[PDB]
C-alpha cells in the first residue's frame, strides 16, 4: 500500500473530495495520512476506517515519508512545500488543485476522461506532478470531447456564467445573504398582489446601489446582478481566467498546433454550476447528428441535450445539475455565420469535475 | 394638437412610458385620450392634465377618431384592431411595442438613436406604423451602434444573459419571490458562522429540485438558475427570440445585404437589465482605441467603460445599470482567433430602450 497524505480536506474542495472518495471507498487500497495546522496529535478524520493522528502539514520530514501528496490546501501553500520537497529529493506523487503548477514543464494538467495518454505518457517519463485544470476549462472539455478528440476544432469563443463557488464558501455564502435582503425588502409588496412590479422593482434596484449589501468577498453585488470580469487584470487585456481557456486547453489536449479559444468569463448569481455558451469554427462541415454522436460517445458523463425546449429547460440547467457528475452539452446547431460554426451550451458542478473529481480519479491510478 | 391615444398605458411596459412621458413632460403638446378594456366612462389620469375620461379599446369608431395610437396593450390586441382600422381606412399613425407588425413591409422597427434615417425616409414614403424593436437587439445596436454605422461588422455571436422584467411583471415576482424560499430555507444555518457551506448549500440544490418552488411563469426555476431556451422552438432549431437577432438587426438597419447575426438567448436571474456577451468579426482590421471612438461617437448612450477591472466592476452591470438609459460597452479587446475579432459585453435595462424608450420617442416627432 502507498502512503498517501491529504492536506486541505477540511476545505470546501478537500470536503466533497473526501466525500466523494468515501463514496467510491478510494480509502480502502491506500494507506491515507491526514495533514493539518491546528488540531495536530487529534485522531484523523478516520474515513479511511483509520485510527490515526493529524500530522503538521509544515513538517517536511513527515510530508518527504509520503509516496502521494494530495492537495487542496491551495496556492500558497503549493508555493512554500513543492520546491522545498523538489529540491530535497522527494520524488513522490504530487497531485494539486491550486492553479499553481499547472504551466509547469514537468506537470501535466489532469482530466484523464480527457487526456489519460498524456497522463500516461508523463507517468512512463518520470512525471510526478498533476495538477487539476480550471473548473471552466475542464467542465467545456468533458462537455465538447468528442469535437476535440475527433480533432474538429479550428477555434472556440465562449460566454460563461460562472457560479460563486469558484470564488470560495464565504462567496457563496454572500451571494445567498444578498438574496436574503433583496427578498426581504420586497417581502410584505410581493405578499400583496395589488403591489405595482415598478415600486418593488424600484426598492431592489435601489437597495442594490445603497451600499447596504453585503460586498466583501466579490467587491459589487451579485445577486440580481453579474460581474463580466473574473480575477487579475492582464496587459493583453484578459482576464486571467480568459487567459487560462487557450493555455489549459491546449496542455490538457497537449495540442501541436494551437486552438484558438477565448472569450468573456462572467460570475453570475448561480452557486455551484458553471454553464458556458460556445460558438465553435469546425474545420469541415459535420452534420448534427453525427457531431451528437461523437460528443455522446467521447465520455458517459457528456449527456448530449436534444435541442427541443422542453427538455433543454428541465436538463440544461444549473438547477438540474448541481451536485452531479453529470456535464450536458446542448442546444446544438448550426450558425447563420455557416455550416462550420455550431453552438452550443454547456453545464457543469464546478466543485466535482471542475475541481475535486479529476484528482480523485488520478490518485486511483496510483493507488 | 395631435389626438393621441394609448393602449395598455397601465401595464408595466405602458406605467414605464408613462412615467417616461411625464418626466420630459411629453403630454404637454398633445391630446391624450387614454383608452381601457377594463372600466370605461371613469375619469382620466392627471398626467395629461386633461379632463377626458377613459374611451373602449375596442371601440373602432372612437379609435379610428385618432391621429396616433400607442399601444403597449401586446400582439393580440394588435392582431385584432389592427388590420380592421387598417381596412376600414384609418390611415393615422400607430406605434407598437408588440412584436406583431415587426416584419410586416408596411411597418417600420424603430430606434431612432440608431436608424433615424430609415424612420424618416418611411416617414416620406407613406409608413404608417412603426413598431418597437426587440430587446435584446435594440439593447445591442444601441451599445454596438457604432461599429454597424460605420459598416465593419462582418457577423455576430452573441450570448445573452437576459432579465425577467422580459417576461413579465410576473416573472419578476416569481425571480423575487423565489429567492426568498432559497434563502429563508437557510436563513438559521447562514446566520450560523460555523454551519456547513456543504450544508447550507445542499439544502438549497434540494429545495430547488423539491417542486415546492413557485414556478407558474418560467416553468422551472431561476433564482440560483438559468435557462437556454427563450420563446417558440423554430424548425432550424433557432428559438424565436434567437431568431430577432438576424431578423430584426438588417431590417432595423435596412442593410443591404444581410449581416448574420446569431448565439443562444438564455434567462438569468436579473430583474430589468439585459447583458450580452459578443464576438463580432470585422470586416478590417480596426484598432480598440478606435472602435472606441467610433461607439461612444454614435449616440450618447453607448458609454464605454475602459477594459479595466475596477471600473468594470462598478459600471458595466445590472446593478450599475438597472433604471437608467446609458447602454454601456466593455471588455472591448481583440480575441486569440485574429485581430479581426473583436469581443464586447453590454448591459442595458430592458424596459427603456428595449421597450418604452422608443415609443415614447417616436410618438414626440409625430406631434
Amino acid at each position: 500500500m502507498q502512503n498517501v497524505g491529504f492536506i486541505g480536506w477540511r476545505g470546501m474542495v478537500g470536503s466533497v473530495l473526501m466525500q466523494r472518495m468515501v463514496e467510491e471507498r478510494d480509502f480502502d487500497a491506500i494507506r491515507p495520512v491526514f495533514f493539518s495546522t491546528s488540531q495536530l496529535g487529534q485522531a484523523a478524520p478516520s474515513f479511511g476506517g483509520t485510527t490515526g493522528t493529524l500530522q503538521d502539514a509544515f513538517d517536511l520530514e513527515a510530508l518527504k515519508a509520503l509516496d502521494i501528496i494530495v492537495t487542496c490546501q491551495g496556492g500558497d501553500y503549493t508555493n512554500e512545500i513543492y520546491p522545498k520537497l523538489r529540491e530535497s529529493g522527494w520524488q513522490g506523487y504530487w497531485i494539486d488543485a491550486a492553479s499553481s503548477l499547472r504551466m509547469k514543464d514537468d506537470a501535466i494538467i489532469i482530466l484523464d476522461p480527457v487526456n489519460q495518454d498524456v497522463i500516461t505518457d508523463g507517468l512512463n517519463n518520470g512525471i510526478r506532478t498533476f495538477v487539476g485544470g480550471n473548473c471552466t476549462v475542464s467542465l467545456m472539455l468533458m462537455s465538447l470531447g468528442g469535437l476535440f478528440a475527433n480533432d474538429l476544432v479550428d477555434w472556440v469563443s465562449v460566454a460563461t456564467y460562472q457560479a460563486a463557488s469558484g470564488g470560495g464558501a464565504r462567496h457563496m455564502r454572500e451571494l445567498l445573504t444578498q438574496m436574503g435582503h433583496l427578498y426581504g425588502h420586497v417581502a410584505d409588496e410581493l405578499a400583496t398582489p395589488s403591489s405595482a412590479i415598478l415600486d418593488i422593482e424600484r426598492k431592489v434596484t435601489t437597495l442594490t446601489r445603497s451600499g447596504e449589501l453585503p460586498v466583501d468577498n466579490f467587491g459589487v453585488p451579485l445577486a440580481g446582478s453579474l460581474i463580466p470580469w473574473i480575477d487579475k487584470q492582464l496587459d493583453n487585456g484578459q482576464s486571467r481566467e480568459e487567459w487560462k481557456g487557450q493555455a489549459e486547453t491546449n496542455k490538457i489536449l497537449n495540442t501541436s498546433s494551437v486552438i484558438p479559444v477565448d472569450g468573456l468569463c462572467v460570475r453570475v448569481g448561480a452557486l455551484r454550476c458553471h454553464s458556458q455558451a460556445f460558438t465553435i469554427k469546425l474545420k469541415k462541415d459535420v452534420s448534427i447528428p453525427t457531431v451528437e454522436e461523437l460528443l455522446a460517445a467521447h465520455n458517459p458523463w457528456a449527456k448530449v441535450v436534444p435541442n427541443d425546449r422542453e427538455i433543454t429547460m428541465r436538463e440544461l440547467t444549473p438547477a438540474a445539475v448541481t451536485g452531479t457528475l453529470t456535464t450536458p452539452v446542448g442546444r446544438l446547431r448550426k450558425l447563420n455565420m455557416g455550416p462550420e460554426f455550431l453552438s452550443a451550451f454547456t453545464v457543469g458542478d464546478q466543485l466535482l469535475w471542475g475541481a475535486a473529481e479529476p484528482l480523485r480519479r488520478m490518485l486511483r491510478q496510483l493507488a
